[PDB]
């Protein structure tokens, strides 16, 4: 029983209610083939230069991930296809507001590139958030979820290069016995398409087993405004930021935020006003 593949214009409105309902979807051309090139031309010296992730120069040193991982995150001052394409994908917010309506607004939790170098092993099955957000395991099995993971496919996903790994219905699992890789399915992408997760859904990055092929990826982790970024993007420039959309601004952290409460008082507001109102942000600005 294989993950349901799903059209990002056709099936638009199909895609959260899949998720919600499986635990896993595939989003088909998500991104288009020249947005994946720009990406890709744009983070590539980045990720040359990527140490391990529990490099020793790191004072938030990341242990989890394996040291044939390299993971690059804060892409807006990297990538012009990002901070413009990505973070205004009308699929991206179609799907943030299907899901986090409940909520209010949705922020980047963590936008980043993952280069699997050849025979990078499987990762074990997990739960995302659980290293970084641990009152996500306090909620009620049943609360909505509140992130999601776009698991973006820069270069092909195969069986043999170690595509991701998805256990279908897990993001409603409770009694953990059932979990192995006997229950899982794997998500086979092109480039630009997107698997998409939930926080409670249990995946795994999978085997590369050609010991040749790099397997790229952006994961796009989209979350309420209410719980914290993973990454940071106060040390973004100024004039970057600017040449935002509004949007894009405030899923970054440059904006005040709302939540879905009828008389909301809002997020990150100052005296009553917003950060952008305060701060006379501009918006899309060239360079
Ligand atoms: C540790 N870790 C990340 O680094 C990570 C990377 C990209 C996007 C999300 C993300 N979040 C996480 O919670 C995890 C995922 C993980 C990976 C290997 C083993 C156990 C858990
Ligand atoms: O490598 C992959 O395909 C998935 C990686 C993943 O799920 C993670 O890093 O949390
Ligand atoms: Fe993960």
């Amino acid at each position: 029983s294989q993950i349901p593949r799903l059209s990002a214009i056709n099936d638009l409105h199909k895609i959260w209610p899949t998720v919600e309902e499986h635990g896993a979807a595939i989003i088909e051309s998500f991104l288009s083939l020249d947005i994946v090139r720009r990406l890709n031309e744009e983070v590539d010296p980045f990720v040359k230069i990527e140490p391990i992730p529990a490099a020793k120069t790191k004072d938030h040193p990341n242990h989890v991930l394996s040291t044939t991982t390299r993971l690059v995150n804060v892409l807006a001052p990297i990538s012009k296809a990002y901070r413009e394409d990505v973070l205004n994908s009308k699929v991206l917010h179609r799907i943030c507001s299907d899901a986090f309506h409940v909520y209010g607004d949705y922020w980047v939790l963590m936008g980043a590139v993952m280069e699997l170098a050849p025979s990078n092993p499987a990762q074990p099955l997990h739960r995302d958030m659980r290293f970084s957000h641990p009152i996500v395991e306090y909620l009620k099995p049943d609360a909505p979820a509140t992130s999601i993971n776009f698991l973006v496919a820069l270069s092909p996903f195969t069986a043999e290069n170690g595509a991701t790994h998805v256990i279908l219905g897990s993001h409603k699992w409770q009694n953990l016995s059932n979990v192995s890789m006997d229950a899982t399915v794997r998500a086979l992408m092109n480039p630009g398409d997107a698997l998409l997760i939930t926080d409670s859904t249990i995946h795994c990055g999978g085997a590369e087993t050609t010991g040749t092929e790099t397997r790229r990826l952006l994961t796009i982790t989209m979350g309420i405004s209410q719980l914290t970024p993973l990454e940071s993007n106060l040390a973004v420039p100024r004039p970057v930021i600017e040449s935002l959309t509004p949007l894009a601004q405030r899923l970054l952290g440059w904006a005040s935020q709302r939540s879905a409460a009828p008389r909301d008082i809002g997020l990150l507001t100052i005296r009553g006003n917003s950060i952008e109102k305060t701060m006379n942000l501009k918006a899309e600005q060239p360079l």
